[PDB]
């Protein structure tokens, strides 16, 4: 189920932060934050905290296939507790911060950064805020 | 031309703030921030700063017609200068703040507040940030 979508047709990468605040409703499900590229609505970056297994899975869906999963060692979420996820892009990576701690970096696989125009947030997250900001 | 759109299907009214930061490119054009209701993509609230005439025009587009225009006396924008517009909804009004000063309130005409799921920002605004936040 789609919880939030945003579209910035001029391109929101690189040099933009997305800050999502919210909490899960359960400790048995998952949510995802997806950055999509145009045309094709391919998934340049898929950020997928899975609470049933306490794993953050990151990947990209390009040319009709998921790539190699990048799975973080730590799981700094607590079910039903408010969190803040910030995703900031530079020329080389998406940088992920949770509750103001840097957690992981994901190297760009979709190199056409300016075609990343859309953000989708799906599944088990009760959103309290989404901020999309040009950092430089 | 569409500059930004956001969708929150659970309904982003009442009790939400939208904060838009940016600047115009010219002093001869206009921009608008529209809150849209589902179904129909009717315009529950149209906020339209017009720089050619230095007037903020507010209105609603419901049942295929524009209503009575509500035109603010003051114009607290400067072309090409960064501004911050905050639109906060309670049960009775949209409250508009520009650069942290309250400017105007617009009484709800679309009373089905929970059907307001979509925000669109159009025309002459170079966006630096959009924040959509549940205030209470
Ligand atoms: O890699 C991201 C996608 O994973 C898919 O699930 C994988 C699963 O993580 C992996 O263990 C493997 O065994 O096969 C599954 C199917 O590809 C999800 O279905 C998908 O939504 C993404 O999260
Ligand atoms: O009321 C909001 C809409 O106004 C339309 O322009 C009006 C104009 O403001 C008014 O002076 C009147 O004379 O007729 C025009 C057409 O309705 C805009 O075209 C529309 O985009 C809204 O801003």
């Amino acid at each position: 189920a789609l919880r939030f979508e945003a579209l910035y047709p001029e391109g929101m990468c690189p040099g933009w932060s997305v800050v999502v605040k919210g909490k899960t409703s359960s400790n048995t499900s998952m949510f995802e934050i997806n950055f999509l590229s145009h045309p094709g609505d391919q998934i340049a970056f898929h950020f997928n905290p899975r609470f049933a297994s306490s794993r953050i899975v990151c990947n990209s869906f390009l040319a009709n296939h998921w790539g190699k999963e990048e799975v973080n060692k730590t799981f700094p979420f607590e079910a039903k507790e408010p969190f803040q996820v910030e995703i900031y892009s530079d020329q080389d990576y998406f940088h992920i911060f949770i509750d103001e701690n840097k957690i992981l970096q994901y190297k760009h696989r979709q190199k056409q950064l300016s075609s990343i125009t859309k953000l989708q947030i799906l599944n088990d997250i009760e959103i309290s805020s989404v901020e999309i900001t040009k950092r430089g």
